[PDB]
């Protein structure tokens, strides 16, 4: 997250760090959201690949023992059936982790709340986005948990020539798009927490920014909407 602060250790309790194996130690690739004791919300190009993965939960500085810690394997990766590789801009890019044992929650470990169905914010929604991606372009992760001030932009606007164009659809959510604050590598798969009637929810799994730069004017950070797959997060749930 370019253009952050850091977060307090318990503001964003649901965010996870992915991780894998990398080769003697761990290292963070992504973000998450828990959203079952059992089972946390990513991206699908985070598990793309041929890693092992281990989430992180209570996860404050990716470095130096924070006291709140708690670190499970992931037993099991269902990908959205349509995602393709090759194409993040055609969307689908979103997946399901099913973790070895739950996780105790406590006050840095709770879970995300998910917005209802069919959901669309107003243009200049209130959001964070939270991460430890870049916190430039071509720079370093950080160390901290960093969060940014992000509203939304809404479809139509994110939609015209000066922003996404056609690359945006509207099974996904713009935010920011300033020049000073975005999301970064290491960001995708995280949250983006909007305020709705006073509870913050989870609307978007960070996706995709631009090839010229992370913190571009006019080309917001991308995510996958949430409130568009609902019914699909639910069906995996009650399959695993
Ligand atoms: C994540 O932290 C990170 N996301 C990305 O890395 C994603 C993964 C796939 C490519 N990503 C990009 O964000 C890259 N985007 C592009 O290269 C790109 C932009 C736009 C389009 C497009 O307009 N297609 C439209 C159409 O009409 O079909 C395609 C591709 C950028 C340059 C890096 C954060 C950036 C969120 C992680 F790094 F892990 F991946
Ligand atoms: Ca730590």
């Amino acid at each position: 997250v370019v253009g952050g602060t850091e977060a307090q250790r318990n503001s964003w309790p649901s965010q996870i760090s992915l991780q894998y194996r990398s080769g003697s130690s761990w290292a963070h690739t992504c973000g998450g959201t828990l959203i079952r004791q059992n089972w946390v919300m990513t991206a699908a190009h985070c598990v793309d690949r041929e890693l092992t993965f281990r989430v992180v939960v209570g996860e404050h500085n990716l470095n130096q023992n924070d006291g709140t810690e708690q670190y499970v394997g992931v037993q099991k990766i269902v990908v959205h059936p349509y995602w393709n590789t090759d194409d993040v801009a055609a969307g689908y890019d979103i997946a399901l982790l099913r973790l070895a044992q739950s996780v105790t929650l406590n006050s840095y470990v709770q879970l995300g709340v998910l917005p209802r169905a069919g959901t669309i914010l107003a243009n200049n929604s209130p959001c964070y986005i939270t991460g430890w991606g870049l916190t430039r372009t071509n720079g370093q992760l950080a160390q901290t948990l960093q969060q940014a001030y992000l509203p939304t932009v809404d479809y139509a606007i994110c939609s015209s020539s000066s922003y996404w164009g056609s690359t945006v659809k509207n099974s996904m959510v713009c935010a920011g798009g300033d020049g000073v604050r975005s999301g970064c590598q290491g960001d995708s798969g995280g949250p983006l927490h909007c305020l709705v009637n006073g509870q913050y929810a989870v609307h978007g799994v960070t996706s995709f920014v631009s090839r010229l730069g992370c913190n571009v004017t006019r080309k917001p950070t991308v995510f996958t909407r949430v409130s568009a797959y609902i019914s699909w997060i639910n069906n995996v749930i009650a399959s695993n």
